[PDB]
């Protein structure tokens, strides 16, 4: 939905912006690489349009520059250039660009390229989500966890076994990214993952359910025990001295909602997630850094 | 590597062909849709270039026509048209095209579009393969296996062929998870998968049917022979020295039910699953680590 337009020429940049902004998308402008880098760290950009003819140096500078500024680590870059020669397309790909427009760009070429970049990102994402384990944390991904939730709920319901579920979410994680950078944000996510993996019984099933959201099943554990064990981890996390890029100490916290225990009057695993999500929201709404059950 | 070029104009078709054929790819030519359909059924085509201005009918006829002629059921179609209006790009996508060139095509935009179409084909293929597979084991998932059971059963009834089915289930796997952790549980699931994939004839069809349940079809195999082959693997699994997180040795086993062989008095593939499940229960009830047939 969000498109970054990098182009020195004010009239050409505003014309590209109008075309993006007209055809349903949100346009974001940069006149130099300087202001561009601010915008990739600042907002979550879905696609990049890049003038391959900028102030200083060609774009074996630029393309590689844009890619490692990216908080997520990869991003579709569409090249905008007057280089018509087939040779120049290859160098752009080998440099790590996604696509290519010969200027003067037509409304049609521009829409086509953006649609293609977004289709590939979406397919790339659907594929990464079929993986069992999240690469950065080693925890279960969402789709696998959803199959394990359905299975453990069916099993616990048939066997009149206890099953407690927690949904936790880092408190104001965007401010950690904005203030200290995405690399420090990664360290904070992996530190929470480490605490989650080292604190619960082997029997607990731990998922990275979203960017900074974690779902934990506690088979044979009632809501009161699950709450106290999760609250001890919440407490240990609030006391972690994290170090910034420049060695400043900062703290983070998470909020958590716990649902289930006795499943006798919970008809489905979706109802269990609904209750954990409601308790999460109540935790988020009542001062954060707490557990609601 | 192989690109189909559909274009009436002989001069334009040969020019597109030269550009494809020059830049490392193989060019395959069609002057009408008739010749085109012969080429998609005949050879394995990686990408389609399509003239949206052909002899007969518009191109919401053409695009949907090319798609379902495909033996694989999908193909990346790049549109080649004089329709420069933004509106016309959307119609092409909603019709099911992959990409779009405004004629007269430049060598550069043609190569760019083909590169894009090949990245999408590659992701589309990897995804179709995850959709029939259990990602953790590389075996068929349950959804595929139910359809493949129905097909092999109907095939074996047409040919009066033998078809034996085994349903296996890991013995006290919950205690393995609770004692050793879900990571170790997953390694146990993959280790069983490895044994199942390395032990049977090529023609055997192996599925992960559920969390810790696997269904194996043995086409042209009687119950007694399937039982021997399965019991040898049951025995090999019982001997595997699995290692915990802290290098503690443990063993697992599975129980098995074998059904079928002669299908003459089994009216449907469900009756086959029922009998394998009954014999599984008898295996589980009589001390586990055994096969009942
Ligand atoms: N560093 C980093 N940041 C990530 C990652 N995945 C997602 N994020 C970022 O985390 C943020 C998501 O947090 P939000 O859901 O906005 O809420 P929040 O900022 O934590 O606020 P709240 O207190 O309501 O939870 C923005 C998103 O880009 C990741 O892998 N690494
Ligand atoms: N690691 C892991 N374990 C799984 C997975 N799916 C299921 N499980 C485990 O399977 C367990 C099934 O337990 P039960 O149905 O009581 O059967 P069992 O414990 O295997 O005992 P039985 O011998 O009667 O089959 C629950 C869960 O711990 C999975 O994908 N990974
Ligand atoms: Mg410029
Ligand atoms: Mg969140
Ligand atoms: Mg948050
Ligand atoms: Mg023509
Ligand atoms: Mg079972
Ligand atoms: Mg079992």
């Amino acid at each position: 939905r969000k498109i970054l337009i990098i182009e020195d020429s004010e009239l050409q940049r505003k014309l590209l912006s109008r075309w993006v902004s007209k055809n349903g998308y949100i346009a974001i402008e940069a006149e130099s690489i300087s202001v561009a880098r601010e915008k990739i760290i600042s907002e979550s950009i879905d696609v990049v349009l890049l003038d391959w003819e900028l102030p200083d140096g060609n774009g074996i500078d630029l393309i590689s520059d844009i890619l490692s500024t990216s908080p997520v680590g990869w991003l579709p870059i569409i090249m905008v250039t007057g280089h018509t020669e087939p040779e120049y397309f290859k160098i752009a790909i080998e440099a790590g660009a996604t696509d290519y427009i010969t200027k003067p760009a037509k409304e049609i070429e521009l829409l086509a390229r953006i649609f293609s970049a977004l289709r590939i990102k979406a397919l790339h994402d659907q594929l990464r989500e079929t993986a069992i384990r999240d690469v950065m944390t080693g925890l279960y991904n969402r789709r696998y966890m959803e199959e394990r939730i359905e299975q453990e709920f069916q099993r616990c319901k048939r066997h009149d076994s206890l099953l407690s579920m927690a949904m936790i979410d880092i408190d104001k994680f965007k401010n950690i990214n904005d203030t200290y950078g995405h690399e420090i944000g990664d360290q904070v996510i992996k530190q929470l993952a480490h605490e989650l993996k080292t604190s619960f019984a082997k029997s607990a099933i731990i998922s990275r359910f979203g960017g900074e959201e974690f779902v934990i099943l506690f088979p044979e554990t009632g809501v009161v025990d699950a709450t106290r064990i999760l609250d001890r981890v919440r407490e240990n996390v609030s006391k972690l001295e994290m170090k910034s890029d420049t060695d400043q100490i900062f703290h983070f916290t998470f909020s958590g909602g716990v649902a289930g225990g006795d499943l006798s009057d919970i008809q489905s695993n979706q109802e269990l997630l609904k209750i954990a999500d409601k308790n999460l929201y109540e935790a988020k709404s009542s001062g954060r850094n707490q557990i609601i059950s």
